[PDB]
């Protein structure tokens, strides 16, 4: 049986520049790093960067919707939106539901999301208004 | 501060097919799918299926080395493996050795590992056989 998810490994074209978003701009500790690659973690998630030739720096209109969403209180979200906003951090999509998100992009476009709020918080919010077919186990 | 991973959404070319792999195959528990996506847990793991009609299936061999691992315990890992390769799930390669996985794709070409053993366990391992140009802090 599974029991959760174990690593998140990221391709990077440039590990100088990965590794100076993830650990001083999102603040995330680093924990080793060789010749092509790095480790890092993030509360309990552990981050590897793997430099990879055979990644493009990805503009947002031709990659699809995969993206990975990190966990901060909402009394922090609006300085830490503000931090990427100083930093020349591009946006991908407004946030246009109830909830606080947003949706930036790594320096390789990864796409990445703040977000406030679990999984039963939205399960909550989409059994008072659900999705056309939505359907609940 | 960023805490950790609230959620990773995968984009999806068929919804059925996916939710049957990630809940019939996977094990992963489904609280509700809509015309357009699904919501699963794995632990403590929220993941998101949404469906995208911009999604591509790419051999293994033309993407790069992005990649989701859950983990899984020291004693389900070999029976759990040998299930995947009898449903005839692919195969895909990752460039250097991380300890003992199994690295399989989803329907869509995304590229999954079963991994056993922590953030932790892979420094030990490392500080006795180190990557390439590999410094610790
Ligand atoms: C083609 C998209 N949809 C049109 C109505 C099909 C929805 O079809 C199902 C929904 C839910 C379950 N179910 O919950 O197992 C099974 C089938
Ligand atoms: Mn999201
Ligand atoms: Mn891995």
């Amino acid at each position: 049986m599974l029991s959760g998810l174990n690593h998140l490994t990221l391709a990077v074209s440039q590990l100088a520049p990965s590794v100076a978003f993830y650990q001083q701009l999102l603040g995330m500790t680093l924990h080793a790093r060789w010749d092509s690659g790095a480790y890092l973690s993030c509360g309990d998630l552990w981050l590897c960067l793997s430099l990879d030739p055979q990644r493009r720096v990805t503009p947002p209109e031709e990659s699809d919707y995969t993206h990975y969403a990190f966990s901060i209180s909402e009394a922090d979200f609006a300085s830490f939106a503000a931090r990427l906003e100083a930093a020349g951090v591009a946006v991908w999509k407004l946030n246009r539901s109830e909830g606080a998100s947003h949706y930036f992009l790594d320096p390789d476009g990864h796409k990445l999301e703040l977000h406030v709020g679990s999984l039963a918080q939205r399960l909550a919010a989409c059994r008072e208004q659900p999705y056309k077919g939505m359907v609940f186990f």
